[PDB]
């Protein structure tokens, strides 16, 4: 089971460093919100929103994952 | 034992939860791309919020679950 | 110790995000009330550092799990 929580944990941190640059990306976008709050801003901020959100239950995947082989 | 058996059992029903909101909200997506208006931007928000709160309950459930693996 | 401290970790970062989540909920039930511009965008903004404060629970959780291993 070694490799198992092993490779997990590579994949865990790579969906990790997927989550943290979405969220750069979420906050880049925010800052426009600010400067002009248009509703076709706010649709694109929604978008990244699923995608962070997307991101977010493939890590939680992935931990469970990890979560079984430690058990 | 049991109960990391039973929270994991718990733990992947949040998941399949999420996905079905995930599949719901992606939806919804393409459904304000239509209509570029308001209140379709909070139908989205609402759903939006709905997958946010089964992110932390799984999170939570999660947790749970590993200060009972420790 | 490793296990014992990133699990206090954990313990905080949940709860700063439940914290936040119950913000969010609140401000949802506002939107629910008037749809405006300036409150939607409240809502977005409550909502990213919901995902940020997320992301930083899942980062402190992998952690624990690496310590577990």
């Amino acid at each position: 089971t070694k490799y198992k929580i092993k490779e997990t944990l590579k994949r865990l941190e790579d969906s990790l460093r997927e989550l943290r640059r979405i969220l750069e990306e979420l906050k880049e976008m925010l800052e426009r919100l600010e400067k002009n709050p248009d509703k076709d801003v706010i649709v694109e901020v929604l978008k990244v929103i699923v995608k962070a959100i997307e991101a977010s239950v493939e890590n939680q995947r992935i931990s469970a994952e990890n979560q079984k082989a430690l058990a």
